[PDB]
């Protein structure tokens, strides 16, 4: 009948937390048996209750001195810092999903296969392994298949805005902005943040420019993008809602209407990506069940004779959104 | 000349007596007119949310401040031909109330005794200043003039080098923009403007701006060939600009930067960084735009080249730095 | 009955609707009256900063909100005094706009061919009405009726719940507060009080607030004991209550916690937590006023003793919850 | 004994720094001891989100830091008892890390061959100081002591005055805080404070502190008669300590508030204010606290009277001045 597939997960952290309530809000056919952090049930089942982001779970949330219990199922918990000491056999947990942020390599993320899993998706960028943005490339996924990426929520972003201008326009080389909300790799006050030196800054009190390989390695997810976008960020203080924009020529002179029309069809029947014409700001993308939304609003085109420059802009829930594209990815990848 | 009244003391208005003060210009300011008390007035320029404790004494009488032991009256006029400027021999007005951005409009205070009209912000087709760009293009016939926004200050000094050291033949910018009165505290009607309607401080909210469009007016071979808006981000103070240009020559990142440091040599206006500094470390610079050479950005496929050029500013004390500037060479002329 | 008009479309008037509509009332909104068009209202009402996309369809007309279907009439007139409510039969008036704050000025709505009024702020010393402290003090000849404010609706229960078990002799209220659109954006004026001057979203702000002077009004054994203020803080909404409290009775924590949970008890306007919530846990509350168990505190030396209260509370939602309770008794008299 | 070392060279191990080359202290730091590169600690000195510039330049080297032209050697040992202090000569250590909060703990200092310690925490019971309440109390002899919280430092002097005025009989306290890097950034563990865990910039979050419960430890005689907890805000420093009190006699508030003065003069530790003043008023006080007239409160009842004082502190720098204050008198025994 039905592919009922065992995942675990390993971090249970802003990310780890909403891959279980996105499963639970489409009841997926997938059982997560098992969990890994740092901590203990109490503080696990704390922080799945009460969410700042998203408000309290939809389901009901217990613990045992060794498991999570939601909505009357049981979750196993674990505390390894080294997931080669996992137990992931104890309960059969066959795709792990990993977003620890501390695996984020084919070589890192082996020990999950050393530890008796089968397979892992990894929700974050991981160097050149397959990596998959739902609804742009996750035909590229096959039987074969083994450790995965879903690149970061900026890739999310910017793949289908990008796909859609290259498959209608082409786009001969672009830079991009994100002003993106800040995240758990920043600091709360001014202190050490490892090496990069503007991540030490208080990040609700500073714009924070900020590095990212969402442009860069583009061509994982478009190849024929490769070496033809770069971009950064700057750090802003929300606590979600991220907007990218894209600064383009493309391969053929347009309107504005026109980029905007070729958008609405690339949005049409596609459940990972979406459009909107209103006038919307941050705070209206918290809980988007899209990777991206693509705003026609902002659409600008610049030009003087033969030159021409394209400013598109896309909204993203860096978290639920993505999280969303990671489930489409992860119902995929867990049946083959 | 050196007697000046403020129109609309507000954040810009009250920072223009902090700077005129702090740089000892011999320019006195001697009546201010905005809606309310003195004592209210004195309260705010006492006590400031951005940049702390006024730096000198300040009291209030029913009918006045007292700012450092000098005199200011207070009047509390809506309309701009009721303010007696000519009470205390106000001449040059400095425009800070948003309402009286156009000849027409600030005309109503050399109808009521004033000589010149110094607006702060954009004023449509009028004589617009960026200092240290183009402020050699006033004269002693000038009575109403602007400085543009504190954006048009940090995109222009930027755009004149590139301009100058390569040439631009077509760019657009984005401002990442701190909350200004423009916008709302909560949810709520704001205008026409739909999304200034938005609580600023729980969101990222994009917002026109036409510093790019009306580039024409500081850096003339630069009419119409840019254009651009703003993101308005949760931060008090302290903003920063992206310029991506198609720049007429091929360049280098470290090409870029050169030109940059050396337009920025000497520049009280415009100044230089390599130290990877985020806003807050903007905030109480003396200059109209602080280019930040850790944020270049070449993006080269073939003979196709996209250039990003990176500049901070506070749009607060920045900007007024910038507009005193412009303000003692008016009173000059 | 029936048949409702909403003055005020803000943050209450908005969230009033989505109550409404959320719990499936067979009152009917008809009108909405506010300062701006339909169009502006629509995009308001749509988006939502704090409580995320509308839960149904909101289109417009140029005289018009279409909701879920159903059309309701927006008018645009400043003194109630001229809304047309008489086009569509609104017979009670939610009063949400902040300037019809007494019996004096909401009979206007009256004078308008309203039958009844609700006022949703603290209105002087007219009926009061907290549900399930006081509702029970309505009768079919109250006409203006207020609900007090969020805050009131925050300390009554628990200070109704603490009268009734132990007494309180005499206690003194602070609320740790979310910022509201009475506050500032940037420092500058707000009418007369110099502190809601100051940036909202940048300050601790200590504020004045009526809540525990006017308890009398809810809980007339209580009348002139308690005092209290405000330090509003940079949160969108969701607020906290604390009362130090003299007792007429020695005490436990226990002892207190117990009190209160017996009396949230089937109480839908008044839940317990012992739960280690913080305030964003609240936001979208059903409830005036949750109880938290956690903070409190029995200080003792001898039989001198002091008892710390503290109840969570959504002061936008979690207090339309309470308009809207008091709302659907008072049509049904 | 002129020589020092720091341990945690955070928020308040930076300003220390700050703060003795602003008095142009004879103190002279020699070493520093924390957890990363001289690279890292030199921008973060260097660059400021809540005070700005450094006002002195500083420069790194693989080892070192150089102030004003002026070398001091860094350690990254994460074990005290490893810290090589005898290699410069530190002698007293001003311990900031918030792992070395015990005699015990601290202990390891003078095992790595210092001769002090000045705990910037409160370490249970040790000599714990608030500079012009009992800095009479350092001795000689004194090898590890505490300089309690900024809490602290904002209650005692306050209490002092009150106690020593009126008697309190009993009171509790509750601070609305700053955020602080204890908390967190985006909801997760946090040790096992569960609170704690919350986003710090977008909640009001409970959180208990000993600032009331031990002040024993500086008043003697209140020692058992307070108790308080904080509320944590966003707000990134400022915060301001409600206290309400049952005294010892019955007074008016312009009574209270005389005495408070009287205490306030002549006391560069304590500060008095009737200005209608906001956190962002407070960043940069050269206060340990700062009493605010305006929010002086008496309720009562007949026979029965609470008095609600109030005082703001600037949680980082406030603090700092009293943390160096003391130092400068231990230096010295
Ligand atoms: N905006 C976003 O938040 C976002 C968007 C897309 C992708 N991601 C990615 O997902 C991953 C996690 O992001 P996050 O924001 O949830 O981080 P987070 O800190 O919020 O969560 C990480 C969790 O992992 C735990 N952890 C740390 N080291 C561990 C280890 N060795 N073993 C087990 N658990 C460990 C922590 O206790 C925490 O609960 C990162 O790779 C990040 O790049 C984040
Ligand atoms: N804050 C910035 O970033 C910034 C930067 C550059 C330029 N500006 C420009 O300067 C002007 C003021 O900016 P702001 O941020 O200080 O605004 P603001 O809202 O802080 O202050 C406006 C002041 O003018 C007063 N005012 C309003 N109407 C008035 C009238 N009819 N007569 C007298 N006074 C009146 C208000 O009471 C207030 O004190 C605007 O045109 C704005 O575009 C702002
Ligand atoms: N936000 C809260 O925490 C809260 C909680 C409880 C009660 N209240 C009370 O509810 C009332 C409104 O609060 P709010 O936060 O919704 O205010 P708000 O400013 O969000 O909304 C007021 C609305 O009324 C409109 N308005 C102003 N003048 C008007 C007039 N003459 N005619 C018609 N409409 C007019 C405004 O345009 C706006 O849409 C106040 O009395 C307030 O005390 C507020
Ligand atoms: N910020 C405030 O409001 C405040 C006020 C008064 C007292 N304090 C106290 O002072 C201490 C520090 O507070 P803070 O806000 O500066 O914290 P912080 O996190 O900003 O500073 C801590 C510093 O110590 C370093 N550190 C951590 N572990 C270490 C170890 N094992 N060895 C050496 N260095 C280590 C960190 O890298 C960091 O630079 C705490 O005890 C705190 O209670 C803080
Ligand atoms: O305590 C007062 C109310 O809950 C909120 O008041 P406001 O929105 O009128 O400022
Ligand atoms: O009140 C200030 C305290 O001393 C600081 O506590 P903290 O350890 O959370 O910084």
């Amino acid at each position: 009948m039905a592919s009922m597939s065992k995942v675990g997960i390993n971090g249970f952290g802003r990310i780890g937390r909403l891959v279980l309530r996105r499963l639970l809000e489409v009841k997926s056919n997938i059982d997560v048996v098992a969990i890994n952090d740092l901590t203990s049930p109490k503080i696990l089942a704390y922080l799945l209750k009460h969410d700042s982001n998203y408000g309290p779970f939809p389901w009901s949330v217990d613990f045992t001195e060794d498991s999570l219990i939601v909505d009357g199922k049981s979750i196993a918990v674990y505390a390894e810092k080294e997931a080669k000491n996992i137990p992931w056999k104890a309960k059969g947990a066959e795709i792990i999903v990993e977003c620890t942020g501390f695996y984020t390599s084919a070589e890192k993320s082996q020990a999950h296969l050393d530890a008796g899993a089968k397979k892992v998706l990894i929700s974050a960028p991981a160097g050149e392994m397959k990596t998959i943005v739902y609804n742009v490339n996750d035909d590229t996924l096959d039987g074969n298949d083994t450790i995965v990426s879903v690149a970061s929520s900026t890739t999310n972003c910017l793949a289908p805005m990008a796909k859609a201008l290259h498959d209608s326009f082409g786009i001969e080389v672009g830079t991009m902005t994100t002003i993106h909300a800040y995240t758990g790799t920043q600091s709360l006050v001014d202190g050490p943040r490892g090496k990069d030196l503007r991540a030490s800054r208080a990040a609700a009190e500073n714009i924070i420019p900020h590095t990212t390989g969402a442009a860069k390695a583009i061509g994982l997810v478009i190849p024929e993008l490769s070496g033809k976008l770069k971009g950064h960020a700057q750090r802003v203080p929300v606590k979600t809602g991220s907007v990218t924009e894209l600064v383009s020529i493309l391969g053929k002179k347009v309107t504005a209407e026109e980029v905007n029309n070729a958008l609405k069809q690339a949005t049409t029947n596609n459940e990972s990506f979406g459009y909107t014409d209103e006038e919307i700001v941050s705070s209206d993308i918290i809980g988007s069940h899209f990777g991206s939304v693509f705003d026609a609003t902002q659409t600008e085109i610049t030009a003087v004779g033969d030159l021409q420059l394209v400013k598109t802009v896309a909204w993203y829930d860096n978290e639920y959104g993505f999280v969303t594209q990671l489930i489409r990815t992860l119902e995929k990848f867990a049946k083959l």
